[PDB]
This record gives structure tokens, C-alpha cells and sequence, in this order.
């Protein structure tokens, strides 16, 4: 079972006041996250290529270039795993964290493509989730949730030994065109989101609402 609480420890940079100065320092920034993550820089390289196909199909927010496009096409991808586990133990040894570019391009990815727009997401796990009473809650790490609650009860994500959330979010944005799917109508939130009322129903339902977007315990750390 994991802890549901506000996420303390994990890097929840949300870059303000230096977006400008991250989008200059972080080209440099991303070689050195490859220098010391293989599997980074291979799931990085597989991404550029698609999104190279997937670009000329659509526009895209002013200032949305190709390192917000290819971040967010790898995270659909399964490098997503080793960089949430980052994110969440970030606060532990804060020193081998070598998702600095990554975690940056990935949260301007979605900052660019945010709206005022909230949906009604869920998220399926195979984990139990315990809400520790903390008083709300942040995922810390990046969350992909789908529209559709058939989804995230699939088989793919769910089972009797997890959790199922269901979600009202507002910074949470729709990557359908930028997943391998893209059938599995996903939103993806960013971890910094608080939800101000968390309900537990049964052994497996949790409800996050009154979504709210506060300040995070990290603020342009690498800028
Ligand atoms: N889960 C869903 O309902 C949906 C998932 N997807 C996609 O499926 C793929 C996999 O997504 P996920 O299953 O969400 O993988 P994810 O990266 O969230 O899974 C991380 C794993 O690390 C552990 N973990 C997660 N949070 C933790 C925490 N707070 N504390 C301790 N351990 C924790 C659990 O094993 C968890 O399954 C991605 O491409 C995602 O976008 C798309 C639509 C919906």
C-alpha cells in the first residue's frame, strides 16, 4: 500500500519567474541528464522521432517546441515509470536526479497546453492507496488519467489489489494526440495540483475534488 498525503518530498518545480532562463539553460541541461541516464536518452531519442510524424498534423501554443513536444511524447512512453519514482524520492537524495531538463520541458509542456478547462478524469491502479489524512492532496509525480472510467478500469491499469481514483481536475491537460495510444483518452496532471477534499469509499474508490493550484516547495531549483 502507498501514502496519499500533500507529497512533501517530491520536485514540484513549476519554473515561476524563470521559464525564460530554463528554456535557454535547459538544452545543456537535458545533455546532462543523458550523460548519466541511458535509458533517458534512449526513450528521449525513440520520442523525437515520433514526434517529428506527429507534429505536422496539428499546431501548437506559441513557444511549444520540439523538447516540449518530444518530453511529453516520452512520458506517454515508458520512461514515465523510473521518472515519477524520481520525482517522488526527489527530497531523499536529491543529488541523482537526473530528469533536470526532463521534468522542466515536460512541465512547460503542459503549462503551454493548459486552459482554464477541468475535467472529470479517473486513474486506475494495481497499488492500494491509503489517504493519510493530511488534510489534501498532490500526487507529486505527473498523473495520466483517462476520460473515460472504462479505461482506467481496464485490466491494463486496475485490478482488486489497487485503487481507483476519481478525479475533478483543472490543470490537467488532454495528450491524446501526443500518446502511443491514443485511444486511452488520456489527461495528464501535474503533480503540483492540491485537492482541497479527498473522500475514501470501500477499500478501493478515492474521490479528489475541490482542485486548487498552490505554490510548490520547489521553485526554479536549476535556473
Ligand atoms: N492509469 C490510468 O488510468 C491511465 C494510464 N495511462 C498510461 O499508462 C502508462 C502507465 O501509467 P501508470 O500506470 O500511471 O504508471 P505510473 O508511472 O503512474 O506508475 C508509477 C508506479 O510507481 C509506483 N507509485 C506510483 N505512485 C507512487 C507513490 N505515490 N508512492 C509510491 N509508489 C508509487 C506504483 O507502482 C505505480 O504504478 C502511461 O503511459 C500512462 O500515461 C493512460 C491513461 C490512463
Amino acid at each position: 500500500p502507498l501514502m496519499l498525503d500533500t507529497a512533501p518530498n517530491a520536485f514540484d518545480d513549476q519554473y515561476e519567474g524563470c521559464v525564460n532562463k530554463m528554456e535557454e539553460k535547459a538544452p545543456l541541461l537535458l545533455q546532462e541528464d543523458f550523460n548519466m541516464n541511458a535509458k533517458l536518452k534512449v526513450a528521449w531519442e525513440e520520442a523525437k522521432k515520433r514526434w517529428n510524424n506527429i507534429k505536422p498534423s496539428r499546431s501548437y501554443p506559441k513557444g511549444f517546441n520540439d523538447f516540449h513536444g518530444t518530453a511529453l511524447v516520452a512520458y506517454t512512453g515508458s520512461i514515465a515509470v523510473d521518472f515519477n519514482r524520481a520525482v517522488r524520492e526527489f527530497k531523499e537524495n536529491p543529488g541523482q536526479f537526473h530528469y533536470k531538463a526532463f521534468h522542466y520541458y515536460l512541465t512547460r509542456a503542459l503549462q503551454l497546453l493548459s486552459n482554464g478547462d477541468c475535467h472529470s478524469v479517473y486513474r486506475g491502479t494495481k497499488t492500494r492507496f491509503h489517504y493519510t489524512g493530511a488534510g489534501s492532496v498532490r500526487f507529486g509525480q505527473f498523473t495520466s488519467s483517462s476520460l473515460s472510467k472504462k479505461v482506467a478500469q481496464s485490466q491494463e491499469f486496475f485490478s482488486d489489489h489497487g485503487t481507483l481514483f476519481i478525479i475533478k481536475t483543472c490543470l490537467g491537460v488532454y495528450i491524446k494526440e501526443f500518446s502511443f495510444r491514443p485511444d486511452q483518452e488520456a489527461v495528464l496532471i501535474p503533480g503540483y495540483e492540491v485537492y482541497q477534499k479527498v473522500r475514501t469509499q470501500g477499500y478501493n474508490e478515492i474521490f479528489l475534488d475541490s482542485p486548487k493550484r498552490k505554490k510548490s516547495n520547489y521553485n526554479c531549483l536549476y535556473s
